[PDB]
């Protein structure tokens, strides 16, 4: 039984996921430098569970996409609209 203040905290780090990932140019692999990039957004990554679930509950109502980078085998998330390109500059950058 989920109490609302709860619900509430899951809404407040979902949109600081969005936040971040405008932010950050709409593409990040799923990895420590991006939760410590929402962590510190929030004002501050020992938890990290708590966020994770978040950005799943995102992925999974289309708020974000994602899928794995198959090269490396990352997890790329991203906004949806951001476009391919920038997600192969990402990609490549990060190679």
């Amino acid at each position: 039984a989920m109490a609302s203040a709860r619900s509430l905290r899951s809404l407040q780090r979902q949109r600081a996921i969005l936040k971040v990932m405008n932010t950050i140019g709409g593409v990040a692999y799923l990895r420590e430098q991006f939760y410590e990039s929402v962590s510190k957004y929030m004002g501050s990554t020992l938890d990290k569970k708590t966020v994770r679930g978040d950005v799943d509950l995102m992925v999974e109502s289309e708020k974000l996409g994602a899928r794995t980078e198959p090269v490396s085998g990352r997890k790329i998330i991203f906004l949806p609209t951001v476009g391919e390109d920038a997600i192969q500059r990402y990609i490549l950058k990060e190679k």
